[PDB]
């Protein structure tokens, strides 16, 4: 499912990702713009063999099972296909314990370099939230 921004961001409200760890909706959603184009199926191999799933694009070598990762953890406790799922569920709840490791969410790469430090809430303007 391709969401559409403030579709994604109600979505994730809804999930209790809003100010989630102190990280403002804006901040979510434009993570999910840049690591998915908020597509829930987009999927990404990385030159380690692990494998970046879903709408915020979660690594294999830690937080989800895809048996193709020799190694990794399941720090998700589910599948990797679970990230790809219409219903966000799954990608929030694993996002929740990946921004409590420790680094908030520079633990995304894209949000550091492409979201960080910018004018999020322009990502969640006019939507009705
Ligand atoms: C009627 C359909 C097209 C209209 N519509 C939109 O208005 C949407 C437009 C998104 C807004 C653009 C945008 O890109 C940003 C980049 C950085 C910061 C904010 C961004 N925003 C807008 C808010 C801030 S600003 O006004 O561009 O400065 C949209 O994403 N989408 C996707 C939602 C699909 C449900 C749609 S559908
Ligand atoms: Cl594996
Ligand atoms: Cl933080």
């Amino acid at each position: 499912k391709v969401f559409g921004r403030c579709e994604l961001a109600a979505a994730m409200k809804r999930h209790g990702l809003d100010n989630y760890r102190g990280y403002s909706l804006g901040n979510w959603v434009c993570a999910a713009k840049f690591e998915s184009n908020f597509n829930t199926q987009a999927t990404n191999r990385n030159t380690d063999g692990s494998t970046d799933y879903g709408i915020l694009q979660i690594n294999s070598r830690w937080w989800c099972n895809d048996g193709r990762t020799p190694g990794s953890r399941n720090l998700c406790n589910i599948p990797c296909s679970a990230l790809l799922s219409s219903d966000i569920t799954a990608s929030v709840n694993c996002a929740k314990k990946i921004v409590s490791d420790g680094n908030g969410m520079n633990a995304w790469v894209a949000w550091r370099n492409r979201c960080k430090g910018t004018d999020v809430q322009a990502w969640i303007r006019g939507c009705r939230l």
